[PDB]
């Protein structure tokens, strides 16, 4: 649960608006609230579940690329 090493997610792609949104929310605060995430994602046509998965990826990289790792 915490942290997705055990189990494994499926990714989905989505459309300009849809991550616009997405990427306006993650870059203005890392983790959102219950209340802007349930809304957000009815605003995006999404189901908030998978918001806030895509930010879980986001982060990946935030790591990946920046001097954290390595």
């Amino acid at each position: 649960g915490s942290s997705g090493s055990s189990g494994r997610r499926h990714r989905t792609i989505f459309t300009d608006e849809q991550l616009e949104a997405l990427e306006n929310l993650f870059q203005e605060t890392k983790y959102p609230d219950v209340g802007t995430r349930e809304q957000l994602a009815r605003k995006v046509h999404l189901r908030e579940e998978k918001v806030e998965v895509w930010f879980k990826n986001r982060r990946a990289k935030w790591r990946r690329s920046g001097p954290s790792s390595g």
